[PDB]
């Protein structure tokens, strides 16, 4: 989806697209769509990708369901840091079996005692146990 980006984001893209080219339509090309790829923030792998899923011509939403896709993946990536930097205040990056236990039962959704007691079996480190869980 496209819903996993940031407003301000959002409007720097914009604000690159409309810059980068002439006023108007503002198509690019695909050296212009790595150009402006590059300017905002390069493999080659990746153009080729956003090259195909792209004649030769990037609008707007092609080059923005391009860009959605390391820009949210980031976002998640430092939105999972700085959750696992909270909380706990002794910051070592560990924390109790107990405890854990505790925040996911009384915390979180809507878990019943015979899943969260599953979960912990199946699994310490809060970015390792997210990425268990996320699996």
């Amino acid at each position: 989806m496209a819903d996993q980006l940031t407003e301000e984001q959002i409007a720097e893209f914009k604000e690159a697209f409309s810059l980068f080219d002439k006023d108007g339509d503002g198509t690019i090309t695909t050296k212009e769509l790595g150009t402006v790829m590059r300017s905002l923030g390069p493999t080659e792998a990746e153009l080729q990708d956003m090259i195909n899923e792209v004649n030769g011509t990037i609008d707007f939403p092609e080059f923005l369901t391009m860009m959605a896709r390391k820009m949210k993946d980031t976002d998640s990536e430092e939105e999972i840091r700085e959750a696992f930097r909270v909380f706990d205040k002794d910051g070592n990056g560990y924390i109790s079996a107990a405890e854990l236990r505790h925040v996911m039962t009384n915390l979180g959704e809507k878990l019943t005692d015979e899943e969260v007691d599953e979960m912990i079996r199946e699994a310490v480190n809060y970015e390792e146990f997210v990425q268990m869980m996320t699996a």
